[PDB]
């Protein structure tokens, strides 16, 4: 991973960094037990791979909220740690790769287009969806999993539309077992983040859109511990006499 | 490493942490390709055994400027990564233990006193004093040097008096063959600290001190990386006839 970034630029980034967080310790007085707890901590984090956990869940909001200033197109979020290129492709209209437990699970059916900024619809375009199993898990980040199990990358049509069967997701916890847990139960926080889907969605000449879509009414999405969660990215699906939910999302792309 | 703080505490703490760097982001528009590279250098942090390092450097100071509002004795400093309990003790008149190599060097003969705050000397006190060589290098912390080299417990007299000889110190360069050292690299900074000495004064029923002392006239002491440096703990050694170099400084402690 490399970055076009000047030492100008990072100079002037790392001054207000540490200069930010030497103020956060003279402000609270911070002491050198703590800073001592603060330093094996960090050591924790490393040995315990929990960097992509920590960052995401607490950090890359702002990251996102900086690249939305620049885009017109349907709200992103942040991707997460848990995102696989290249899962097997899906024709427009499918269902996700997944295991007899989750056939168990309310299907849901989620249907829309992928469009231009003037609401004109694209060929080539493809939404690549994953998320968690109602057990709260995701394909390759657990091993009694088929590795895509709930991953595709669906190929819409030449109206740049799809329908999309899948299970409806749950809310879904963290790992709590590590040092991101142990951060969190310190200060009497939770670990959970609503019930969630995630998209990658692209078109030749556009600019992708990397997104998250989530359930009105559901738990946690007033208090999301990733921070992740937006008014408009909220989704109210109708139940079918099938009993499945039923619900059509459009995707907005800007130009590349 | 354990610390008695509240959950209170701590969120509070972390809630500005992060809101700093969030705004950090924020102000500087800190992009993805940036994120991604700022996640792979706190991996390779870890894995180079360098948080001791990174954390001292960058952050202790403000750990000791904290501690220092409550403190009325001699001014403190960082105790960066290098410092060993229990180095062998020493009678109060003594020279450092040091290698052949070592003798080559300029001596330097540090005398003083250990007092309390009224100016009244100590019986039972210790001066723990470790440095580098003239090479750069701290023992514990190079294979090739006596575990010990440079590094002492000197037992005051019965008055708190002590009289140490040793090596002049020389500019030290902290390690830049690893991740703290790219940090500095691509942001072209310098990675330099002053010649410098480190010391823990101790004396019964009284409050530890953890310092360093520089040299007046020598290098980077405007320009130190751990920004440790203070105009109190500069030192203006006299050269002798027999060329070795002579100092007095004095210790005070407040109580425990
Ligand atoms: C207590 C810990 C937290 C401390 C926070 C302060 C540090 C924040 C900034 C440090 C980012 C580390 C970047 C140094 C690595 C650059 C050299 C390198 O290996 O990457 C290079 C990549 O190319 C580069 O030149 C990188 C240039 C600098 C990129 C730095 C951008 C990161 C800023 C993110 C800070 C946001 C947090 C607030 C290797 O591939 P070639
Ligand atoms: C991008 C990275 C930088 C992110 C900075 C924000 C995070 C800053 C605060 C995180 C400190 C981590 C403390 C969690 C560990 C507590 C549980 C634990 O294992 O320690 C315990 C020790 O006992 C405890 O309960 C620790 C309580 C919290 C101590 C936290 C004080 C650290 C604050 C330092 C922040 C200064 C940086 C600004 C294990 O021993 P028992
Ligand atoms: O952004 C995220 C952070 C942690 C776990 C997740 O499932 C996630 O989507
Ligand atoms: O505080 C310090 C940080 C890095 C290297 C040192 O020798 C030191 O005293
Ligand atoms: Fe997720
Ligand atoms: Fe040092």
């Amino acid at each position: 991973a490399t970055a076009d970034t000047s030492p100008e630029r990072l100079a002037a980034i790392a001054k207000d960094a540490l200069g930010a967080l030497n103020d956060v310790i003279l402000k609270h007085g911070v002491t050198y037990p703590e800073y001592r707890v603060f330093k094996q901590w960090l050591i924790d984090v490393g040995e315990g791979g929990e960097w992509p956990l920590f960052l995401d869940v607490f950090i890359e909001h702002s990251v996102e909220e900086v690249l939305a200033r620049s885009r017109k197109g349907t709200m992103g979020s942040i991707e997460g740690p848990y995102y696989i290129e290249n899962s097997p492709e899906l024709p427009s209209k499918c269902t996700l790769p997944m295991r007899e437990e989750d056939e168990k699970i309310t299907p849901l059916v989620f249907s829309g287009q992928v469009t231009d900024l003037d609401g004109n619809g694209l060929a080539g375009a493809k939404v690549e969806l994953w998320h968690a199993d109602n057990d709260g898990y995701y394909s390759q980040f657990a091993p009694h999993l088929p590795e895509w199990n709930l991953r595709g990358t669906i190929i819409a049509d030449e109206e740049g539309r799809y329908e999309i069967t899948t299970i409806q997701p749950a809310p879904y916890q963290i790992p709590t077992d590590g040092p991101t847990g142990q951060f969190i139960e310190a200060q009497n926080g939770h670990p959970w983040r609503p019930a969630h889907l995630h998209l990658i969605v692209s078109a030749p000449g556009k600019e992708s859109v990397t997104t998250q879509l989530y359930f009105k009414g559901g738990e946690w999405i007033d208090s999301d511990v990733a921070s992740a969660t937006k008014p408009e990215l909220i989704l109210d699906p109708k139940t079918g006499d099938d009993g499945k939910n039923y619900v059509t999302y459009n995707f907005v792309l800007d130009p590349a």
